[PDB]
């Protein structure tokens, strides 16, 4: 936290203390373990120490990705040169789902662990039940 | 008594739904008090069977209630979105036990022998 000469402190704004970003509410306390869709329309999240999230974060048993300046991203993002799909709506990594290509031609499959499958092996049964491996 | 209000009513053997004014509903969905959706055509007859409403397809049971999920028609399955009740097509739907997927074709019919072509970058195309 910061306190000025007049004794006032920052309220409802972002502040970078010693090279780390934090957010203080309209009461002067920093958000901790909390989201906030900033005035800039981007979503942010702060952990136990109130530090602004960067990169991947497991939040409430789900995974989100944050750019280097704090905003949550959606769509495809590569990590360890392998792709992941983040729900364009809610923002959490998808898994075991068929996400349709951008050229409407087809689909991209993401395995139960979230990693895109670029060697998907299909197995169909008599009634047509697809089973992906 | 002589002025039907907020109630369904069978007239000339046909179901109609009466709004608060005593006028039939016409070209309107109307989630009833039983948790089901109902549609009435231009005459105000209660929808039954299949109905292409706003270029989207729907299926209602012989009682008027709109169906969702897997409905079998002419020994060929079709899947109805549990969300808005419309007919899914060229999409994959999870099997009821989360063990696999079923593919619904452009025309809406379940494919029993879908063929897959996996391109270099992993992209999948269905036929
Ligand atoms: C952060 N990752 C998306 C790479 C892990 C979830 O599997
Ligand atoms: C909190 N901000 C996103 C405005 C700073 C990072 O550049
Ligand atoms: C939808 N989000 C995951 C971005 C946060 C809402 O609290
Ligand atoms: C999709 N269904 C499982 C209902 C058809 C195969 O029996
Ligand atoms: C399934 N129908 C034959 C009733 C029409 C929708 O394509
Ligand atoms: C079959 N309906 C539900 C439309 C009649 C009940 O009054
Ligand atoms: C989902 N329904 C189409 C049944 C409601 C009207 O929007
Ligand atoms: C990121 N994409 C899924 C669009 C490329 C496939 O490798």
């Amino acid at each position: 936290g910061i306190v000025h000469s007049d004794g006032s402190y920052p309220k409802d704004k972002f502040e970078k203390i010693n090279g780390t970003w934090y957010y203080f509410d309209s009461s002067g306390y920093m958000l901790a373990d909390r989201w906030r869709k900033h005035t800039d329309g981007n979503w942010y999240w702060f952990d136990n120490s109130g530090e602004m999230a960067t990169g991947w974060k497991k939040i409430a048993d789900k995974w989100y990705y944050f750019n280097e300046e704090g905003a949550m991203k959606t769509g495809w993002v590569k990590y360890k040169d392998t792709w992941y799909y983040l729900d364009a709506k809610e923002g959490a990594m998808v898994s075991n789902a068929f996400i349709q290509s951008a050229d409407g031609t087809g689909w991209y499959y993401l395995k139960p662990d979230g990693t895109l499958a670029d060697r998907p092996e299909f197995t169909v049964e008599p009634d047509g039940l697809i089973t992906v491996k």
